[PDB]
């Protein structure tokens, strides 16, 4: 188990434009194309990203290509953020993957609202952090996923995913 497999489980793979759980245009393995309601806008973002005239459908290799880029951008976003980096540096490999997961899904911004939990994490107060993390719209909207992530942080093992 690694970050790639873990995210591929949480997000799934779709080769045709689809609406995420917030209703946004997405494709592949969790790649958000646009928060806009326009499907054309989406198709356009799509073409821009793939580098071709897709007509809303991509191949598996293209999806994987988006996915690598996206995971990479997530880490770097972490490394770049002054409040996150130190939290992330303080943790073990598994727990880092759990933070990447959250940044992938919600963006640096989204993840930046978990200030309190993150302090707890820094101090390695696992169970408390887990409960704090659960008092969130995040958990209330995508509970099974949130749960897997949370356990992961609580436990430091890949059990929730095996
Ligand atoms: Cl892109
Ligand atoms: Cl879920």
């Amino acid at each position: 188990m690694n970050i790639f497999e873990m995210l591929r489980i949480d997000e799934g793979l779709r080769l045709k434009i689809y609406k995420d759980t917030e209703g946004y245009y997405t494709i592949g393995i969790g790649h958000l194309l646009t928060k806009s309601p326009s499907l054309n806008a989406a198709k356009s973002e799509l073409d821009k990203a793939i580098g071709r005239n897709t007509n809303g459908v991509i191949t598996k290799d293209e999806a994987e290509k988006l996915f690598n880029q996206d995971v990479d951008a997530a880490v770097r976003g972490i490394l770049r953020n002054a409040k996150m980096k130190p939290v992330y540096d303080s943790m073990d490999a598994v727990r880092r993957a759990a933070m990447i997961n959250m940044v992938f899904q919600m963006g640096e911004t989204g993840v930046a609202g978990f200030t309190n939990s993150m302090r707890m994490m820094q101090q390695k107060r696992w169970d408390e952090a887990a409960v704090n993390l659960a008092k969130s719209r995040w958990y209330n909207q995508t509970p099974n996923r949130a749960k897997r992530v949370i356990t992961t942080f609580r436990t430091g093992t890949w059990d929730a995913y095996k």
